[PDB]
């Protein structure tokens, strides 16, 4: 049992609400919270950017020094920092971004770092101001991930067409 609640269960292991993730993970205090990363940690706009303002700019601040001795992540990577005010941990996941042209195949290579936590709350990969359909992001998510997750969806109307249309 866990304390994630008013999730519509799609799968086993997946589940979805609708949801600011920001408010979820203020509320839950999850173990694991999932932002939506560029290779750069430059967390400036959608659920990042969301994400760093809601920790007063200190994720930004811890991601700067992480840049800084490791360089940037790889498309499809991840890396496991704090989760400041919202989270014990934040794994930062970079999904393809589609306005950059990046190959949508890497999706399914992102979904797989969420493989090595047992629980998270996450948004879908790539949806959002990274462009790809937010449809095929939950597809590729239910076909990837095996551990339980728990997908936050801020747009009401694009959360019922994601339930509405899940095979
Ligand atoms: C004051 O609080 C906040 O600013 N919160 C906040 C701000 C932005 C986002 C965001 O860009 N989300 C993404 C988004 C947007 C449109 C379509 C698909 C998706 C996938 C992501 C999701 O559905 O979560 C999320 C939360």
């Amino acid at each position: 049992v866990n304390s994630f609640s008013g999730y519509l269960k799609l799968t086993d292991n997946v589940y979805i609400k609708n949801a600011d993730i920001v408010e979820e993970a203020k509320k839950v205090k999850p173990t694991v919270v999932v932002n939506a990363a560029n290779v750069y940690l430059k967390h400036g706009g959608g659920v990042a950017g969301a994400l760093n303002k809601a920790t007063n700019n200190a994720m930004q601040v811890e991601s700067d020094d992480y840049i800084a001795t490791n360089g940037p992540l790889k498309v499809g990577g991840s890396c496991v920092l704090s989760g400041h005010n919202l989270a014990k941990h934040c794994l930062h996941v970079v999904g393809p971004n589609v306005n950059k042209g990046e190959d949508i195949q890497l999706l399914k290579s992102a979904y797989e770092n969420f493989n090595q936590h047992e629980v998270l709350l996450a948004p879908l990969l790539s949806a959002g101001i990274f462009g790809a359909d937010p449809i095929h992001s939950l597809r590729v998510c239910v076909d990837t991930v095996r551990t339980n997750v728990y997908l936050a969806v801020f747009d009401k109307n694009l959360y019922d067409k994601l339930v509405s249309s899940f095979l």
